[PDB]
């Protein structure tokens, strides 16, 4: 499994390294055989004997052009003549591209800013992660001392906490006793103590959460302080760090660094990305948290050492809990993209197709457009964004059948042929003009955007379809994760179209896609109403809601599967629409804010929700009951049981800390009323302050009529 590449400069030459796990060890290749090179359009290849005498300057070692030669390559659909620039060494590109674009003769420069390490896996077609070889991994995190106003790492580290498989063990430094703790010397002893339990497994996965930004930078400040070099590269190197733009990175040579903060960030939208909300909410397991303030009130005195450590313990299981889980999908990700899993792991949704068709665009020998300059990419950012939902119909709604476009935005690009290339092409035969926007686009030769998109689609499928007839559940896993890969990245070109730093860019497709959305939604939003009875309720992109008014439960299903082999024949190829699921009683208040249910309970979903009592008592009487007033009649009768101080109380209880820090002001942490106390009367305020959302967002007759 090829694990990362990097270079090392030898004698002034570059030293490609391909860091693998062959087999059950580690190995390191070597190719010094690769140069780096850049392409340049110019006039006449008369001045092409002027260009190659562009000399620059970098460690006061003069900078030259070592060979040249010259290559025809498909830009925009048609062919140019360019000329690939060697050189010696990758760094001697950023020193003398700017002054070769400076020369008059040169037109302009191509292909100058891919990292020489990246640029090997692509033009050598080789896919990080590949195999069926498995990795060792191994989670550690380290819980330290704090003090305001100190500068960062003036505090030493109390335990450096690591979960492998086998057990999570934890070092330390002072005395605590439990069967998963050791103890050694100082605070030095024990990072070389874990510095030797890092080598003795050898571990190819370092799992982290947020140690880019703070586990590696502390243990980096105190070694140092302390003169221990923190070898961790399987090299004998040490953890290398990268600007990564506002934060930054960490790597470790050999190993993969798989901080799971970035990718987490992406997955999923949390208020709080602490790992004790992240544990829960891809577990559901509840994870205690041990505070800045409690950790430095128990190593400093010696009391309740019992807690401070078993924190930590914690802290390293569910990281490597959380890390078994999400990087075998982040294994396939970058196998699909072609980068390693630390690069694929750390980068925006926009940059995966960058890398992604940079690999292909070398194997069909389209030269690459270059990134945006800084004025163009301010200029891209004022694009005006504009997609728009359908109010949904009002009111209570039952035998609904929701009917799902397959992939709808994707399969506009590819049935018209949505690229920059085919973009108001001239002399062509056949053309798609765009609705409303008016853009044309030719349909005599694909677009090179278009037919990698038909061929991830048509590699999906064939994938979906070897799901089935594989006896080995892990074989299974490992095209579940794969095919479900396909369809993010797939779903990702529409956004790259908008992409403000994306190279393939083109406005124009995009609001040709958002209008062909639109006119292709519309267009059957209808056609359902006027030939076949089901008029339609809520309405978003690539999905609508249908039901026949007042018709049997099951005629609408049976009048729902008519109506798709009808519209089916009628759209173009790729697009197909697809039957989701049946609903009962439903209502839809604004858009994207809905709650329905199937055939047997289960709130479908909310997408708009004491009070967590009294707002599910409303939903279950608004659907399952499906009764009008009723969910307003007892809310109404609340304040019987509230307002009149008769309801049980205990319960006005706020349970969630971090009125507001006065009761701590107070008590010079469950409460209710700037009281704990409680065993006399609350407050009139709660009553209908906090049953407010759990009436008027999902309720919208008078709002005061529950008053």
């Amino acid at each position: 499994m090829i694990l990362d590449t990097d270079y090392i400069t030898e004698d002034g030459k570059p030293v490609i390294r391909i860091f693998k796990k062959e087999n059950g060890e580690f190995k390191i290749e070597y190719d010094r055989t690769f140069e780096p090179y850049f392409y340049a359009l110019l006039k006449d290849d008369s001045a092409i004997e002027e260009v190659k005498k562009i000399t620059a300057e970098r460690h006061g070692t003069v900078v030259t052009v070592k060979r040249v030669e010259k290559v025809q390559k498909k830009f925009l659909g048609r062919p140019v003549e360019v000329w690939k620039l060697y050189f010696t060494h990758p760094q001697d590109v950023p020193a003398i591209r700017d002054k070769i674009r400076e020369h008059p003769a040169v037109i302009d420069i191509y292909e100058y800013d891919i990292p020489f390490a990246k640029r090997y896996l692509i033009d050598k077609g080789l896919v990080p992660m590949e195999g069926d070889e498995e990795l060792k991994m191994l989670a550690f995190a380290i819980a330290t001392l704090y003090h305001e106003g100190e500068e960062f790492a003036e505090g030493p580290i109390l335990m450096i906490s690591y979960a492998d498989e086998e057990g999570a063990r934890v070092i330390t430094w002072k005395n605590v006793d439990l069967p998963y703790v050791d103890v050694v010397s100082t605070e030095r002893e024990m990072i070389k103590r874990f510095l030797r339990v890092v080598k003795e497994k050898d571990p190819d996965v370092l799992i982290t959460y947020n140690g880019d930004n703070f586990d590696f930078a502390y243990l980096k400040k105190r070694c140092e302080k302390l003169g221990i070099n923190f070898a961790l590269g399987r090299d004998g190197s040490e953890p290398k760090i990268q600007r990564m733009g506002d934060r930054f990175a960490v790597e470790v040579k050999g190993r993969i660094h798989f901080d799971l903060y970035p990718v987490i960030r992406r997955t999923i939208n949390l208020p709080t990305y602490t790992l004790e909300a992240v544990y829960e909410a891809v577990f559901g397991q509840p994870k205690e948290k041990v505070y800045a303030e409690e950790i430095t009130t128990a190593w400093e005195t010696g009391e309740n050492l019992e807690r401070v450590a078993r924190y930590s313990m914690e802290d390293a299981k569910v990281t490597y809990e959380l890390g078994k889980e999400f990087l075998p999908m982040e294994a396939q990700l970058s196998r699909l993209i072609g980068q390693s899993l630390w690069d694929v792991s750390r980068s925006s949704t926009g940059n995966l197709v960058e890398w992604f068709l940079l690999r292909k665009a070398y194997e069909r020998n389209e030269l690459a457009p270059n990134k945006p300059d800084e004025k163009e990419l301010a200029r891209r950012r004022q694009s005006y964004e504009g997609g728009y939902v359908k109010e949904p119909e009002r009111g209570l709604w039952e035998n609904i059948v929701y009917l799902d476009f397959r992939s709808l935005y994707p399969s506009i690009i590819i049935t018209h042929n949505v690229s920059p290339d085919t973009l108001n092409r001239e002399g062509c035969k056949e053309y798609d003009v765009a609705p409303q926007v008016g853009h044309r686009f030719c349909k005599d030769f694909p677009g090179f955007i278009p037919s990698l998109l038909g061929d991830l689609l048509e590699e999906r499928q064939k994938i979906k379809k070897k799901m089935k007839a594989t006896i080995d559940p892990i074989e299974r896993k490992l095209l579940d994760y794969r095919q479900r890969r396909i369809k993010i990245l797939a779903n990702s070109y529409y956004g790259y179209y908008g992409y403000a730093r994306a190279r393939w860019y083109c406005k124009e497709c995009a609001e040709s896609v958002t209008a062909w959305g639109r006119e292709y939604i519309t267009m059957t939003i209808k056609e359902i109403e006027e030939k076949y009875g089901f008029k339609v309720i809520y309405s978003d992109t690539d999905g609508f809601f249908a039901t026949i008014p007042g018709a049997d439960a099951e005629t609408v299903k049976k009048k729902a599967m008519e109506f798709l082999k009808y519209i089916n024949a009628k759209l173009p190829g790729a697009l197909e629409l697809e039957y989701e699921g049946f609903y009962k009683r439903g209502f839809f208040v604004t858009k994207k804010k809905y709650a329905v249910i199937d055939e047997e309970g289960k709130i479908t979903t909310r997408g708009l929700e004491i009070a967590k009592e009294t707002q599910a008592r409303v939903l279950e009487a608004l659907l399952k009951d499906g009764d009008v007033e009723k969910a307003v009649r007892i809310v109404k009768e609340v304040t019987e049981k509230l307002s009149k101080y008769e309801v049980p109380p205990e319960k006005l209880v706020i349970h969630i800390q971090i009125p507001h820090v006065a009761v701590a002001k107070r008590l010079a942490i469950s409460y209710i009323v700037r009281a704990i106390e409680f065993d006399k009367y609350d407050a009139e305020y709660y009553i209908e302050n906090q049953v407010l959302p759990a009436v008027e967002r999902i309720l919208r007759y008078r709002k005061e009529d529950l008053r």
